[PDB]
């Protein structure tokens, strides 16, 4: 048994979309996938999203976080964007500015903590949203959202690999992670 | 006004972001920002899934939990995998009951198990309320009118500090107008 920590969003946007490939590869590992996005005994490897920096502490970088802007199937396909609402995320208020600084407002009135909320929303046609390329892949594809007029942000932020510093050995573990890199390098 | 609520990860996703445009036809003054937790009771109110009791001293019971069979849309149960939640390991036995084979993947949350059952990986229990919209939309559907009664209430938690609050009193009663 191996026991995954990943964010929300990471969790039902890209892993459980994703982890039939792993089990293709490793049969015999079951897993168990925990959520949280905070500060990093229960999990065998976490996966959380940082500022990009070098100073973390058994910890990996996986990938940079880019952000395609997204909007509900019944959208038409350049600021024809400014007469839809941004759906803010109340955890990374900065994205939007940076958006607004990017390229260049309505708020929806309902602000959320995480990606796989804004998704939903987006869903629900309430407006438009920012979300990580890989987390936006599979809802694309099966025609739950779209991408809206290509356009992308790089947030300064990235997805980690953390590992506690006995597992750093662990073979299960090691097998994840190198599966990880191989899908989101 | 804003209002603060913290809920359940997936009461948020499965059945409050589908709804929520209700409530701001009835107050579209009221700003929301949406937290999810699951733990021990920052925000306004908190809406939390526990076993159904009558001694618990300031949470109200908004609605049973009445859980249904799902599988993904593309089902025409002997033969498909069950979805485990670790939350929740008396549930496929307590099932079972009315009348084996686990995925061997994950989850604590209801919203996870739904969408392992978009991704084909077996069939799940999920509250009725939150099936709902999804059923809908296409997602997913209700196998076989099979349900079971779990024993868990969702729950209604008011902060003392909240207990005159215009804002949140509207939201509780707009809660209780779509779920009790």
């Amino acid at each position: 048994l191996l026991v995954v920590d990943v964010t929300p969003s990471f969790a039902s946007l890209w892993l459980v979309p994703n982890i039939n490939d792993f089990h293709q590869r490793h049969p015999n590992i079951r897993v168990k996938i925990l959520t949280g996005d905070g500060a990093v005994g229960e999990s065998d490897l976490h996966v959380r999203c940082l500022p990009l920096s070098t100073h973390y502490e058994y910890s990996q970088l996986l990938c940079e976080e880019t952000l395609l802007l997204i909007g509900n199937t019944n959208l038409p396909k350049n600021q024809a964007i400014s007469h839809y609402p941004f759906i803010p995320q109340t955890t990374r208020p900065q994205l939007w500015e940076q958006f607004k600084q990017e390229n260049d407002i309505t708020y929806h009135s309902v602000g959320f903590e995480h990606f796989y909320l804004a998704c939903e929303a987006v869903r629900m046609e309430k407006g438009l949203a920012l979300l990580p390329d890989f987390m936006a892949q599979f809802s694309i594809l099966r025609g739950d959202i779209q991408h809206i007029g290509n356009l992308k942000l790089h947030s300064g932020y990235g997805y980690y690999v953390v590992i506690p510093n006995f597992r750093l050995t662990s073979r299960k573990v090691a097998l994840f992670h190198d599966w990880l890199k191989d899908k989101l390098t």
